[PDB]
């Protein structure tokens, strides 16, 4: 297992438009298209997205490009925060991966304003971590990914995947 399968089974893969579980535009292997409650908005970031006429629809190929990229900017983001760098580095790679899942759906920003678990898990205080993790918006709204994901802060093994 590694970020991508990781991400995969937590995102899935949808070939046409769809709204997310907070009812905005995406598509593909969670890539949001636009915060706007227009159709149409949606259609024009997904064709700027893929650099053609898409009319909706994309092929699998391309989710993948764009899955490609998103996990990129997201390893990217990291490493350029100030807040959260020093964690992610001293994080083992089972750990890192569990951070990368969260700036992907909940950006950057998001997750820097996770304060108090990130420190707790800088200092390595699992259990502590795991608890506040759950004291979350996050959580109440999507308990059964946050779950998988707070349980790999907590071991740092994939056994909430397998
Ligand atoms: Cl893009
Ligand atoms: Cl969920
Ligand atoms: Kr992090
Ligand atoms: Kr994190
Ligand atoms: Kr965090």
């Amino acid at each position: 297992m590694n970020i991508f399968e990781m991400l995969r089974i937590d995102e899935g893969l949808r070939l046409k438009i769809y709204k997310d579980t907070e009812g905005y535009y995406t598509i593909g292997i969670g890539h949001l298209l636009t915060k706007s409650p227009s159709l149409n908005a949606a259609k024009s970031e997904l064709d700027k997205a893929i650099g053609r006429n898409t009319n909706g629809v994309i092929t699998k190929d391309e989710a993948e490009k764009l899955f490609n990229q998103d996990v990129d900017a997201a390893v990217r983001g990291i490493l350029r925060n100030a807040k959260l760098k020093p964690v992610y580095d001293s994080l083992d790679a089972v750990r890192r991966a569990a951070a990368i899942n969260m700036v992907f759906q909940m950006g950057e920003t998001g997750v820097a304003g996770f304060t108090n678990s990130l420190r707790m898990l800088q200092q390595k205080r699992w259990d502590e971590a795991a608890v506040n993790l759950a004291k979350s918006r996050w959580y109440n709204q999507t308990p059964n990914r946050a779950k998988r994901v707070i349980t790999t802060f907590r071991t740092g093994t994939w056994d909430a995947y397998k």
